[PDB]
């Protein structure tokens, strides 16, 4: 497969995203689906196209997975390559925080040299600050399960539909 899918989760809901997200490309064909606990940073070297999920955690913290192999993605070469990112979190309990994990991973993997896509709208949701959002819009796809669970699955499916485009599907 030529997209490389790579998360990390505390309580099972970001790697349920993930399972999804697979699902409605079209399956394991089309995405690889890779916990982050049993990756190596250079793994993330592999792919032209990469899908990167993170939850936040303790006010405003990267997962624990993500947060072991932080300082690693500096010898990951992302030039050249399109990431798009995903998280779940809660907009009620931190709104102040909400999907900043989303958010502190792509300052970071960005400024290595990759092309961010995938950008969300942020109509819906109703939180007051966030290191996700960048004009007006989500650096990737939010997902709320604690407060907004029936939207998730719409949310995927339109997510997924606007991404196909820009990985040449
Ligand atoms: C104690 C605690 C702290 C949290 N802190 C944040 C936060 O700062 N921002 C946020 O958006 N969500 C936060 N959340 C919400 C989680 O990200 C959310 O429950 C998510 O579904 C967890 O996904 P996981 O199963 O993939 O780890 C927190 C959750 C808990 C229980």
């Amino acid at each position: 497969a030529k997209i490389g899918l790579f998360y990390g989760t505390q309580t099972g809901v970001t790697q349920t995203i993930a399972e999804s997200i697979q699902q409605e490309f079209g399956g394991e064909s089309i995405v690889d689906l890779n916990d982050i606990a049993n990756a190596d940073a250079s793994d993330l070297n592999a792919y032209d196209y990469l899908i990167i999920g993170c939850p936040t955690w303790n006010v405003g913290e990267l997962q624990s997975d993500w947060e072991g192999i932080y300082d690693d993605l500096d010898s990951v070469n992302f030039q050249g390559k399109k990431v798009a990112y995903f998280g779940a979190g809660d907009q009620v309990g931190y709104s102040d925080n909400f999907q900043d994990a989303m958010g502190i991973l792509e300052e970071k993997i960005s400024s290595l040299g990759s092309q961010t896509v995938g950008y969300w709208p942020i109509e819906g949701y109703d939180f007051n600050e966030s290191k996700a959002v960048r004009n007006n819009q989500f650096v990737g796809l939010a997902i709320d399960e604690d407060n907004q669970p029936d939207l998730t699955k719409n949310r995927i499916k339109t997510w997924v539909s606007q991404l196909k485009s820009e990985f040449g599907l």
